[PDB]
């Protein structure tokens, strides 16, 4: 009721436990359950809900053929209580469209939704459940955005979002947004040279965001903002662990404001905490494929550019698909540090499930321990041959 | 808390954007969907919601097989959540009836149903979810009402009404309640011919109805209206942008105090927002067949008799079934001036898609942008052959 | 907030409007609605609800098979809201058992739900959504009460309760509760000779209850009951318009202290308002079967023994099937006068359309205008066949 | 909205009436129903709601096929409203795990569920919808607890929990919570041998558990806590009516500190009120199989080694099947003493019902009556053959 303030640092983060899981595509197989993809979690003062990009469809409805494709008319931004399936009785449409990005600044709800073809699209900023903005594409070559959580510092919610094309020079503006209305924008600075996905977060006044590079680097971009100055810096993750999938091998030395080669033209959306000695990045297994997920402590990551792993934790096993992976935290909890979160999305179906006509997910979600605990692994469990 | 007064004017509506989308039958070939038509869309001071006639089935199941038929005892007024689809589980009943309107007055809910024989058809007035006022057929021949939201200013709604013939000259009455009670009512005055399905809207204290002449015309009825006053005039849209289906091709000169020869005995609900230079207006693409549907900017189109576009958006492409379409909106959000919204009702299966035995549709609304956006066409998106 | 006090005396019933109606079976052909029987309506003073004995199964599951049987311990008391179906998804269950009645007092609400062997039943009566008192069977032979709403003055509820024989004399007792505790209870008095399932309402601090004898009359036994005084008396209805069935044809002079020789060992729940010359009775139009059903204007109908009617209104056609029907009325509504409802229940399945091997329902209710609206009818409208 | 404090005694149980019921595999042969096992029952100032550790399928998919098994990642603890069946629709979800215990304290609820590999388990305990604290595993074989609600007093909740060996001896804690928060853990003492799934409630500022010995016992183990102290003591029962299943039959002496030989390596989750004379044990009817349930008054048996029982009341007849009970209050309802509650749960499926792939349940719930009720049996209901 009045607007939230990044007070806080982060707690230590010593291991992660569960929080949410859905069980999305084993429910589905006989339960109307909405097909989705690009899922994200967020949270209010008084309760926290999964967020995904509904297709219009119950998995096992015939106009579930087909939702491979990205963008349509029959997308949507959806939310539903935390760790229920998305099914067509309990989830809440937030806006109409194909990407997206949304924020709780304290007093409400701020969420964005991108509509369009590839070249005359438009985002529609809504505040309090009512359209207040809208924005028109600048480079006309699809508009997109976050797809995951944005976060606010008194008021002042910035977004970031990229316009042009996703196999070289895109035109990247970062917006600040207050109560629905525009501030001020700016353009991309820094050294890092393509976004793509950013998964944000902020502590003691300062906002986060490690993104994708789709053009050339296997090593991520980060953004730096400072939300009561409006500016940011950009710079690449200094350790040779290496989080973008496909990906080279890991190295010895790696590389801080260039892009790592290896892979070009490809990627995976992703994150990580930078916190100094607490630093914990979460990456793919497969240096090939979108399978397996572990976090690795690494400390000093984004500085120290010969730093190595320190401690790790599994979180879906190799054999197992994931996919997208973003952060959030509850900025409204009791206790003295904000504690670490992110969710993995479990991706079955086309590509790699090619026996079935169709494309979903479920979620896993995770937040950090000051404990050591123990580990167990969290695949989909669905079985894709109930479904022939 | 204490009743809305109609204090703006529009603001100027340089282009529109999606507001909400249904992907109705999409869902329903798989889920408990209810067969609706004729839709709407009205607001309360916290949410707005998704109206429509139920049919008393599921797409799905056996009674949807003679849906084609506009009355019977079956039917009733529901409402759901804004962008979710008419479902057994998630819609409020309103009142039981075959024709309907509603509006909230700031302090609570009027809603009018209509039921019985074509001869012996009667309204009760709902306020505050409870029966209050009853009024019988006058000229006993199916007595009935606008089909969209009626619209309010400091207690006094207006709703307007025809009972007789719907070929020839009817009985037209606008009633005034204020509370549910009948305040006045006055027979027609004007000009207007015939008038059935009052697409209505207000701002600056004074209520905007585009009727549809089913007798004679292709070119628009309007009734003007005092709510302080309580009295009415009528006039047809000047301009040659003929905007009822089917209908003769475009003019030169158009026709402000008569209808316009060409079709007799048939139309559809439309609408338009008449504001000077401010103008839109909506209608098919066919001339023909309820296909595709546009906006149009004419600018005075309802003095100008010689008014022709400006500007335009296309909203429905003319492969696609369009139907009813209506107009909305949200007195309550904050800002400066009010957004003109619509919806646009799109009607899959018989009389168009005979391979099938049922009749339903799902709905695609729009409100105003300051901005020039880019567009897309908004098609139902279900593919009939599946539910063979 | 403080307990409700009968104020008012009943508005002029001149024609009965639909206020409710379900399409139960209809809609349940396919959707997850529950086999019911036994039902009826009550309000809260924000809201009326539907309410049924629940069977424990959906209507188009396998355990629907063998429905037409009354007592088992699968049943419950269901509220859902109003004009939706009974859904497994949307009802609330009040408490376990196969005979009930309810009514909120002003301040919260009281549901007595009945379960047992025939020979060693119970009643535990619940007040705010939790259990206080519990009776037992008296006569040891299936205690059961009214299967409709109780009303209260001033916090005291009575409620009519008969253990013994349904084909000889009984034991009724009426007890009245505040609070959910036991004030007082009386055995019957007065002349009426056997009671089942009353029908009751109240207006100007008097309670009317218009009974079924299910031993020997035609004629419908009354109960008028005191509740400041906590006293009553019974009689019969005078007028030769007999409302049971199956009933003998009427005849030219009726029984006030006697019930009327024709039928013996058989009836159904009914009900009546009685007020002088605006007194109105329901019955089945069929003499032999619950087939139909109308209401009828017979002026004095309780004292005057010759009394015929004067008016009447058709609320379900002889054609289709009718059942139980009852009465309420919403005594925190705005106005001058208790404004007088009631349902009827529309039986489908076995007894009489036995090529299926479920029992079920759905309702349509009807309150009075003082108006003289025109008519319809109101059929279940499910075909049988669809279940075949 | 302040603490909850054990200000009451009992009343007195002189019989048991029905509460809940839920007809759950009944209603799940044609509706979306989860499937359960380890129900329970809990209550909050303003409702009761029923909960259970799903299996993440519904009773008809086919994922249902291996939910014999009691581990894994896709359990979790959800509540539902009083009476209704767990519902893939209806349902919360509280925490991810396959053990749990839950228990308001008067200003918000504590919700503890443990996941993990058997050698490397972890506790996360919820505090009004919130993660705050996280537990290890201490012997690292299957950290477990209650299987029912906790009990608090004046903000401190004890939970009881066993890890390491069922088959010989484990290491078993007390731990006392406050908001969430670990404020004292004490290692088990007095003379009980081993401690599985404590049934547990409170009375008169004291806290009695009635668990299970799985190693070598047909009585049952006691522990009973000073919640203000924090300290408890354990014994086992005196009575030679021996309550665990499998057991030998009954003898003429029991005994208080040590064991009762007979059965080694299994049993089953159970519960009794002791309170002197009023005392009141529940328990199988079969001594070899998990088949009915009894209630048996027998008085002084937690210190009487030879008392026998006095009165009894049959809730399942030994041709049905049961499974575990447990004991609930609801300490916030009003009047001068606590009124005594359990539930039961009836298990279908494999082991039992061989001709399914499945293993489910339904839940019957009775409250004590100080008048002398009538009984009646309550069984699940379903037939296993409709699922073929
Ligand atoms: C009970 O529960 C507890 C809690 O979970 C369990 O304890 C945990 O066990 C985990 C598994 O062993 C363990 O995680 C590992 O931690 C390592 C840290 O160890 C180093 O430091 C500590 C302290 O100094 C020393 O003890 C230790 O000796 C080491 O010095 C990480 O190094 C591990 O990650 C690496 O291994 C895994 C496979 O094990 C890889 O998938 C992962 O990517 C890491 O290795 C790749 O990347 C590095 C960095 O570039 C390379 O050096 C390496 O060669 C690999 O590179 C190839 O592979 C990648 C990906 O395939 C590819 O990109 C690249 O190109 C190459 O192909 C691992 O994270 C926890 O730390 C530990 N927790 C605690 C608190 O103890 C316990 O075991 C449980 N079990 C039981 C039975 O009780
Ligand atoms: C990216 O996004 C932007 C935003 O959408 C896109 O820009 C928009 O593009 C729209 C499509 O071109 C455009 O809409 C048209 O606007 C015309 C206005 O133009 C006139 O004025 C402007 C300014 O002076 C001039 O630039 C222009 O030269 C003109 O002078 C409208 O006239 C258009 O509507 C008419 O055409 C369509 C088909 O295009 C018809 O369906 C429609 O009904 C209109 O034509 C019929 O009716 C008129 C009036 O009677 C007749 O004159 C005409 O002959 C037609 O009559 C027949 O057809 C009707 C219906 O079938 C029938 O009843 C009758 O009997 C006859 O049979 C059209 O609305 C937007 O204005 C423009 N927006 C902006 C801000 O720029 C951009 O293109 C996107 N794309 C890309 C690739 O980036
Ligand atoms: C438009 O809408 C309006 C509003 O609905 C319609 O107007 C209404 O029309 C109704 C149908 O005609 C009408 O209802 C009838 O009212 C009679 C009252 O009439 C008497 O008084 C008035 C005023 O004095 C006079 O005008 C009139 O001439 C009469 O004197 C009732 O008598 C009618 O009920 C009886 O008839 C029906 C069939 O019509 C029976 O089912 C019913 O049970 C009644 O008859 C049986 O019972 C009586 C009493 O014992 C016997 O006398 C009689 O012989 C029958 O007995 C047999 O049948 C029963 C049941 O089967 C069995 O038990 C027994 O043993 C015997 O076998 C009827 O109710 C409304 O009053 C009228 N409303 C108004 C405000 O005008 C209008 O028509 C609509 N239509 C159009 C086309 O516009
Ligand atoms: C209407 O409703 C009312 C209310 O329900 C009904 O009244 C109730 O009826 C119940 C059934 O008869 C009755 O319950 C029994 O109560 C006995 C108490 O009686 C003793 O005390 C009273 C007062 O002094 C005397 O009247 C009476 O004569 C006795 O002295 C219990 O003893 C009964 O339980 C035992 O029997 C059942 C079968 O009936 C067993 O299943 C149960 O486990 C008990 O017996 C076993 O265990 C004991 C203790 O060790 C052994 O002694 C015994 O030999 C059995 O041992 C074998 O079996 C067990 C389990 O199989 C196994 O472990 C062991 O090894 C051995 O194999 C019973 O509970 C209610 O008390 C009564 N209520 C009231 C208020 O009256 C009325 O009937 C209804 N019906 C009608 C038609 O109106
Ligand atoms: C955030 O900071 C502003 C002052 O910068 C203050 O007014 C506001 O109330 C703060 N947030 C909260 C929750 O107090
Ligand atoms: C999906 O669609 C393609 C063509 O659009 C068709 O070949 C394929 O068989 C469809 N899948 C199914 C299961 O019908
Ligand atoms: C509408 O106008 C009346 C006076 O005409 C005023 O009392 C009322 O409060 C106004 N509406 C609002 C929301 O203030
Ligand atoms: C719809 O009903 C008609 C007759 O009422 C019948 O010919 C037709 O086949 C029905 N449709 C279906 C799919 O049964
Ligand atoms: C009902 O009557 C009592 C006095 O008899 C009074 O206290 C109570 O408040 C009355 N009900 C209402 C709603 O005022
Ligand atoms: C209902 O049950 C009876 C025997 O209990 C059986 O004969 C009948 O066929 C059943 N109905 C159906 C449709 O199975
Ligand atoms: C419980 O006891 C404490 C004092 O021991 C008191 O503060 C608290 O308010 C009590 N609970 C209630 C409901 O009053
Ligand atoms: C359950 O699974 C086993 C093997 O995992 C298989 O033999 C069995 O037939 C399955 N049950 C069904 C009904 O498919
Ligand atoms: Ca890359
Ligand atoms: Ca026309
Ligand atoms: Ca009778
Ligand atoms: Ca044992």
């Amino acid at each position: 009721r009045d607007f939230n303030n990044l007070t806080k640092g982060l707690c230590t983060i010593n291991s992660w436990h569960i929080y949410g899981k859905d069980n999305a595509v084993r429910i589905g197989e006989d339960s109307d359950v909405l097909v989705t993809r690009e899922p994200y979690v967020s949270c209010d003062p008084d309760e926290c809900r999964f967020y995904a990009l509904s297709q219009g469809t119950t998995i096992r409805g015939k106009h579930s053929n087909g939702t491979i494709h990205d963008r349509s008319q029959y997308r949507a931004l959806i939310s539903w209580p935390l760790s229920s399936p998305p099914t067509v009785y309990n989830s809440r449409v937030e806006c109409i469209g194909w990407s997206s990005t949304s924020c709780h600044d304290g007093k409400t709800r701020m969420s964005i939704c991108i509509s369009g073809p590839n070249n005359n699209a438009s985002a529609v900023i809504w505040y309090n459940r009512r359209p207040v903005t809208e924005i028109n594409t600048w480079a006309r070559n699809i508009l997109r955005t976050q797809e995951s959580e944005c976060v606010c510092h008194n008021g002042v919610c910035p977004v970031v979002f990229t316009d042009g094309s996703a196999t070289g020079p895109a035109e990247t503006r970062i917006y600040y947004f207050k109560e629905g209305k525009i501030l001020k924008w700016e353009p991309l600075a820094g050294t890092a040279k393509h976004i793509e996905e950013c998964s944000c977060y902020g502590e003691r006044a300062e906002i986060t965001c490690t993104c994708r590079d789709n053009w050339q680097g296997s090593n991520r971009p980060v953004i730096r903002i400072d939300p009561v100055a409006m500016t940011h810096t950009s710079q690449y993750i200094c350790s040779p662990v290496l989080t973008d999938n496909p990906r080279p091998n890991d190295p010895t030395v790696g590389k801080c404001n260039d892009p790592y080669p290896g892979n070009n033209n490809n990627g995976v959306k992703g994150f990580s905490y930078l916190d100094g000695v607490n630093t914990w990045l979460g990456r793919t297994i497969s240096i090939a494929s979108r399978s397996g997920y572990e976090m690795l402590k690494v400390p000093n990551a984004l500085t120290d550019d010969k730093s190595k792993p320190t401690q790790g934790q599994t979180i879906v096993l190799n054999t197992d698909w994931s996919g997208y992976s973003g952060s959030f935290m509850d900025y409204w909890a009791e206790g003295e540090c904000y504690r670490a979160c992110f969710y993995v999305e479990l991706i079955r179906g086309r590509p790699n499930e090619d026996k079935v006509w169709w494309t979903s997910n479920s979620i896993v979600s995770m937040c950090s321990s000051t404990e050591f605990l123990g580990q167990w692994d969290w695949p989909d469990g669905a079985k894709i041959e109930y479904f022939l």
